[PDB]
């Protein structure tokens, strides 16, 4: 049969820490066999998404590999039994890639941490996108974001009107989600933030406080931002952080609590790997703490309750769901990056347009 | 009127680290009046608990004061407006006293770390006793302990057939307590212990396995001994320990485990503030993590469902809840001593017959 030209971008080297996307990616020129099994098919990429989580699969990525990453496909082609047809669109862990062959069945992670089981690809039905909730959702709020966000703040979380929420990484797409959504059941919500601006744009979502961490940055100058900000302590915790800004809010947790560990950036990221003990505050908090990998809720039932429940509130615009829409294939790296550098211009999901 | 003789241990110095019991507390003669008001009684002990917990309770309580515990108490007078009349037996607060007056109210623990409330005295009933159930198990199966082990494996943990448990400080009331209820369900029970001579008792009980955590000082060789105990991972750990022992254990955590925290040995008494994090490691396992504080449960229909539940299994010694008592008031501090110091001898709740 035949084959046909693609780019990838690929591993060249691992370094730890807040990743170089010009020094670890190389965008490469490859051939692509067009033959396909009977349940294969051909992808061309629309949208890839990035995330922080992302720095995590580089590092345990062969040297050479391509990227990994989430995104959303249309089927050229298809072989018979193939689980979709040309035309189709699918969102699935299809990577930085232009085009690529796939049957869209769960596969293995191989090289990982731990035994994680990529989904298989989901297929997305145009009825649910429109201008307000565009087809580029399916990587957002409509994606693995909103469903982490809407899947802790339903299936775990009960957050109470009086209640006080922190939620640490506030900027990005999920903690502005859960913010929100605690806000909806009538919470005082604490974030955290970067910048003035980012700052002023969660007070803007309706964060009632939100903590610079960059100027809070130990756990003493943390705790006297929280015990301000937070002054009858916490209720709730959503944590993409860890370090020294969990630490701080384990000290100050209300009885009968709950924590929702999502993400360490502090451990993952930037290496800190000991600190006090937390499990010594949670006894008479009788605090709960739930780990958070929202892969357990991509079911066809919990997608349509999704759509059902936050795609209203996006479109009636009772709830504000932000993307930055960067578009080629070639500034993938670049819009990776950015969500490492200083820019406040970061708002929401973070996507590339192929 | 009138007034009476009495003793009491005293906080004589307040020493960290694991108690010196005789340098820490003084036996006092105190006279006590004895002109009760409209609500107030006037009690005399029968039983004394030791505990663990008492260390941090001491190193709070200001010097000179009574050293509180856990008593059986039997009411000598009483007010018009009592709650109790003379005659009923009452468990409490009451403390390493001879005797004393109280109202039996609930009461505010105003020098602690946190807001604790020390619970109403409750009456006892000698018709639920007999050389089955002695009235002393008001202060173990029947009381504080056995409402924590019950209550954590009824309100809290889901053991299922198959399940693997491990339970750090297994020798004690509780630690028994949870691993017989766990294969009652149908789990592999892992515990620790001190002596060869637990190691076996634990076994005689229905523990699968039990590590010497004297041997294993690590969280390395801890992890060796979890890994030969318990292959398939951890699905529920009932913590009483923390320390290396618990960092062994999170980091074999299966997917939807759950670890109650009963309490954190390692840093209360062998000041372990600092360690690796743990959160990091309960993300992708989807752990849930609940502090216990079993003084929630302490509610009038939870006890009669401890009576119900646990009466029976125990009395017909399918469950064994076995206990030390000690006899003289004069040696409720050694008899606290020995667990810490000389345990090898204890089996289940150390008490003291006054
Ligand atoms: N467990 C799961 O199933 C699961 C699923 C999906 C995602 N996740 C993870 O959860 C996180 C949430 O997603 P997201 O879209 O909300 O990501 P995100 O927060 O946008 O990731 C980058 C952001 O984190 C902030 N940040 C960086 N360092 C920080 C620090 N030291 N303290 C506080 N904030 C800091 C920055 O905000 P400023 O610009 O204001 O500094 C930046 O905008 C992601 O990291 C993702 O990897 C977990
Ligand atoms: N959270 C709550 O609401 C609550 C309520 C009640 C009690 N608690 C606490 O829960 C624990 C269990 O109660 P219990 O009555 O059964 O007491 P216990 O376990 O008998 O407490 C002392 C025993 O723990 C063992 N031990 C000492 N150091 C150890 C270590 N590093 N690792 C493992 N085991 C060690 C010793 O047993 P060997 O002889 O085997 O060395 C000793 O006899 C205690 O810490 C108690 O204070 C908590
Ligand atoms: C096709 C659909 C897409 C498939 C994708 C799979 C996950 C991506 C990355 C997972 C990484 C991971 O599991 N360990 C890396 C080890 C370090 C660290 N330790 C963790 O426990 C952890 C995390 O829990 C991350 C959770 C991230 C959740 C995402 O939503 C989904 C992506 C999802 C939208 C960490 O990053
Ligand atoms: C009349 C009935 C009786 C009343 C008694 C009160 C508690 C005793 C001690 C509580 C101590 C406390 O809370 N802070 C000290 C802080 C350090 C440490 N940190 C904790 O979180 C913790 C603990 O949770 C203890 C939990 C203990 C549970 C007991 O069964 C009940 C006792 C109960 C049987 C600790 O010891």
């Amino acid at each position: 049969l035949g084959s046909m030209k693609t780019e990838r971008w690929v591993v060249r080297e691992h370094v730890e820490g807040v990743p170089d996307a010009a020094r670890i990616y190389e965008k490469v020129e490859t051939e692509l066999n067009t033959r396909l099994g009977e349940e294969q098919m051909l992808l061309k990429t629309l949208y890839v998404s990035v995330d922080p989580y992302l720095q995590g699969i580089c590092l345990d990525t062969p040297i050479g590999d391509h990227m990994g990453a989430d995104s959303i496909m249309q089927v050229l082609d298809a072989g018979p039994n193939a689980p979709f047809r040309p035309g189709d669109l699918v969102q699935g862990f299809g990577g930085w890639r232009t085009h690529l062959v796939s049957d869209g069945k769960p596969k293995l992670w191989q090289t990982g941490t731990f035994p994680m089981v990529f989904p298989a690809y989901r297929k997305l039905d145009l009825r649910h996108y429109d201008d307000a909730l565009p087809l580029s959702t399916a990587l957002g709020v409509m994606g693995g974001p909103g469903m982490t966000a809407w899947g802790t703040m339903t299936k775990f979380m009960q957050v109470r009107p009086g209640d006080t929420v922190v939620v640490s990484g506030a900027s990005g797409m999920i903690g502005t989600l859960v913010g929100q959504m605690a806000k909806r059941a009538g919470a005082r919500v604490v974030g955290t933030a970067g910048s003035a601006g980012k700052a002023r744009y969660l007070s803007q979502l309706g964060f009632d406080a939100v903590i610079d961490y960059k100027l809070a940055d130990d756990a003493d100058k943390m705790r006297e931002a929280l015990r301000e900000a937070a002054p009858d302590g916490v209720d709730k915790y959503f944590d993409s952080i860890g370090g020294s800004v969990t630490d701080a809010v384990f000290s100050m947790l209300n009885v009968g609590s709950q924590v929702a560990v999502c993400w360490q950036w502090a451990t993952q990221v930037q290496r800190d790997y000991h600190g006090p003990r937390l499990l010594p505050y949670i006894m008479f908090p009788r605090a709960t703490i739930r780990g958070i990998f929202s892969l357990e809720w991509f079911t066809e039932q919990n997608w349509s309750a999704l759509h059902e429940e936050l795609g209203g509130l996006v479109r009636r615009q009772e709830l504000v769901a932000h993307e930055t829409v960067q578009d080629g294939f070639e500034h993938i790296p670049a819009a990776y990056q950015t969500l490492f550098s200083a820019s406040e211009s970061n708002r929401g999901k973070v996507l590339v347009r192929v």
